[PDB]
């Protein structure tokens, strides 16, 4: 879970252009404005419906939150795409307050950014990265409220298929909005189509205004089947007493490759 509401260390660096971010990155989050530590890059196929789906290959990043920021799906474990990290410099051996953060590096002022993959994290970036091979980015937008989706394949456990989901909402006007009801559709091989309709999304109605433009929330979606698409509706309320339906793109739920 996370609003965007304020911030409060460091040197600001400039946001990369033509290169990818280096293990042991710290950064703010661009939207959300948490601390965080980059753990490795992530090339991504990313399905935009907003150039008007041809998908283009994308730089994503695991990543390690900051636990002052915040309280496979480990807790302070997110994904942020290349834009949402503003690059910064600390020079306190321990920037990053996380239970994973030593596990993963240890600092070392030779080189730049100071903290170096401890080879339990290069056992732990191989064993994730084959399975976010499995992980598309999905984004649409209805009505200046752009949907951002990607599922990530937990496993499973007859036979049931588990996925988490991160979505992002964000307000792109000034025109104020409200989360109100979810209506997902999620469809599996077997045929089966499940459906699911409440009040709100993991039990906040967000409000989206230019003071806090944007949500980001984690949930989860089970099979009895090895795959299934999903998709859905967010309906949003105006306070001038109107309701619109913000379409949330198809994504694919998998397992195997090929
Ligand atoms: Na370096």
């Amino acid at each position: 879970s996370m609003l965007s509401s304020r911030n409060r260390v460091g040197v600001f660096e400039v946001p990369k252009q033509n290169g990818k971010y280096e293990t042991g990155q710290l950064f703010l989050h661009s939207i959300f404005g948490y601390r965080g530590v980059v753990l490795f890059p992530w090339q991504a196929r990313l399905y935009d419906r907003d150039v008007a789906v041809k998908g283009k290959t994308h730089t994503y990043y695991q990543v390690l939150i900051d636990a002052r920021d915040c309280p496979y799906a480990i807790p302070g474990l997110d994904y942020v795409s290349h834009e949402d990290i503003l690059p910064y410099t600390s020079t306190d051996q321990v920037p990053i307050q996380h239970e994973l953060f030593e596990r993963f590096l240890l600092y070392d002022q030779t080189k730049a950014p100071p903290f170096v993959a401890r080879e339990t994290l290069r056992a732990w970036q191989e064993k994730n990265h084959p399975w976010l091979e499995l992980s598309d980015v999905h984004r649409e937008t209805t009505e200046n409220i752009r949907v951002t989706v990607i599922p990530f394949y937990m496993g499973m456990r007859s036979h049931v298929y588990w996925w988490r989901y991160c979505i992002r909402l964000e307000n792109l006007d000034s025109d104020v909005v409200q989360l109100r009801e979810r209506h997902w559709r999620i469809f599996s091989l077997s045929g089966t189509l499940e459906t699911v309709r409440g009040r709100g999304v993991v039990g906040r109605e967000p409000v989206l205004s230019k003071e806090q433009p944007a949500f980001q929330y984690s949930s989860h979606v089970s099979l009895q089947a090895s795959s299934g698409h999903m998709w859905g509706t967010f309906r949003f309320e105006r306070p001038d007493g109107s309701h619109f339906d913000v379409r949330i793109p198809p994504f694919s739920l998998e397992s195997n490759k090929d």
